[PDB]
């Protein structure tokens, strides 16, 4: 049997709590922090006859950790599966979903001498959603732009009622940015048909009476009006309600 394996710089043998290794027993060394094993180089020893471990030279070199995860871009091949980032190494990035390349900026990163990657630029910008558009008799609230991940709400002008979603999200869709919900509709809140009064009539009657619109009453010959001569259509909670009671035609 062999005793503990030799000592190797920047590496620590995985003994597994043992002290005595039977012949042929193979022991591998694991590099230390800031150190990654050179590809193709021996990183192991074997206990041979004569209680003699195999030969071995230094096999670890200085390197950067795996590039940090970015929300905008994702590593390309084959860097996406590498771990040995010797100084002076460049990794290439590819815009995520859904982000778009910024021509003027490099999507590559460099492993600096201090085992740190070059501060990443904004090579991958956020994809812009299509213009929310215009809502007839309604409004679009764009709290913070229309970029991917954005949010817009909808409301209706007084007198109109909202029919559909109250909000939309610039969610990721296929190979581009798209709004989660369709542009709703604002429906005119019509009041109930104006009451018909006795001995009177409605001056220039109408088909539909909307918000603020009024109905004017008139008494027939020989009759006298009793009350407010007109009423205006009010709206309360998408509910159309007449200003009040129609006048009265007293004979």
């Amino acid at each position: 049997d062999c005793g503990l394996p030799p000592d190797v710089p920047n590496a620590q043998p995985a003994l597994e709590g043992r002290t005595s290794f039977p012949e042929d027993t193979v022991i591998t060394y694991k590099c230390e922090e800031s150190f990654v094993k050179i590809p193709g180089e021996k990183d192991s020893v074997i206990c041979l006859k004569g209680s003699q471990w195999s030969d071995i030279e230094e096999f670890c070199n200085r390197s950067c950790e795996v590039p940090t995860r970015l929300n905008s871009a994702s590593l390309k091949q084959p860097y996406i599966t590498q771990n040995y980032f010797p100084v002076g190494t460049v990794v290439e990035y590819e815009c995520r979903p859904g982000y778009r390349r910024e021509p003027s900026l490099s999507p590559k990163l460099t492993c600096l001498q201090n085992l740190k990657w070059s501060t990443a630029v904004e090579f991958c910008k956020k994809k812009s959603c299509p213009n929310p558009g215009e809502i007839r008799n309604g409004q679009i609230d764009v709290p913070g732009g229309i970029l991917f991940g954005a949010t817009i709400s909808f409301s209706c002008n007084t007198g109109y009622k909202l029919f559909g979603s109250t909000s939309s999200f610039c969610l990721i869709s296929g190979s581009s940015v798209q709004w989660s919900d369709p542009l709703p509709e604002c429906r005119e809140i019509y009041c109930p048909a104006p009451p018909q009064i006795d001995n009177g009539i409605i001056q220039g009657e109408r088909d539909h009476y909307g918000y603020r619109q009024s109905v004017t009453y008139a008494c027939n010959k020989g009759f006298t009006m009793i009350g407010e001569h007109s009423i205006y259509c009010t709206v309360n909670n998408d509910e159309g309600e007449w200003s009040g009671p129609p006048p009265e035609c007293r004979g």
